[PDB]
């Protein structure tokens, strides 16, 4: 929990209502917040949320002329590899590594999504699942561009599953993660990385979550408890 950290909310599918609270929200620590949308409620987003400690996030490009066209309409950050897209669209880790070196290229800070399933978890395949997704990423990108990249962790082993998540595993997986970038990029990368915990979390717990080191903020969804996210990054 060195570098700055981020808070980032995904909103799936009101949001006038949701903006305001942030609008409103009262932010004493550094922290870069984000509001990842889909395309049909950027607009809405640009539009109305004004808050200096937030930037606007896209979730998905198809092509590079769609990065491009968000870059004009004033977007400079994006998600990628969410699981949904992973599972449900059977992204795999080298279309996902091409759209992150295809969006750092464009200009964008991205927001890369990593983890593992039940029964990989279950097979003992973690760290050979993790580990091979985010080495697909680096292999498409240099030293330099790590700068623009933010690293999500989904235990999506705890998705539609009923599981939960102790934060010592979630501690163990960002010091996996943290582990592979040092001895692979370099400890100096490591230690500007930003690994954010994308798994379900309440106020309450995302503060004792927080607490652990290798953790660097929230990948989370665009609710009113975000607020209390937010405000469990100091």
């Amino acid at each position: 929990s060195k570098p700055q950290p981020i808070a980032a909310a995904n909103w799936k599918s009101s949001l006038s209502g949701l903006i305001d609270l942030f609008n409103s929200t009262s932010i004493n620590h550094d922290v870069q917040c984000v509001v990842a949308s889909t395309f049909v409620h950027l607009a809405m987003t640009k539009e109305r949320l004004s808050h200096p400690k937030f930037v606007i996030a896209a979730q998905n490009a198809g092509n590079t002329d769609a990065l491009a066209s968000l870059k004009d309409f004033g977007v400079n950050w994006i998600v990628l590899g969410h699981f949904e897209r992973r599972w449900y669209y059977g992204e795999t880790n080298e279309i996902v590594a091409d759209k992150v070196a295809a969006a750092v290229a464009s200009g964008f800070m991205v927001i890369a999504c990593i983890g593992e399933t039940l029964q990989e978890r279950e097979s003992g395949r973690t760290a050979v699942v993790v580990l091979t997704q985010i080495a697909a990423i680096a292999k498409k990108l240099k030293k330099a561009d790590w700068a623009k990249v933010v690293i999500a962790y989904e235990p999506v082993w705890a998705i539609g599953t009923g599981k939960v998540v102790t934060p010592q595993q979630a501690q163990e997986a960002h010091a996996l993660i943290r582990s592979w970038v040092s001895s692979k990029i370099g400890a100096d990368v490591a230690g500007e990385l930003r690994i954010l915990y994308g798994g379900s979390v309440n106020g309450k717990n995302a503060r004792t979550l927080y607490q652990q080191r290798d953790v660097n903020g929230f990948l989370a969804g665009l609710k009113p408890e975000f607020v209390d996210i937010i405000k469990a990054t100091q």
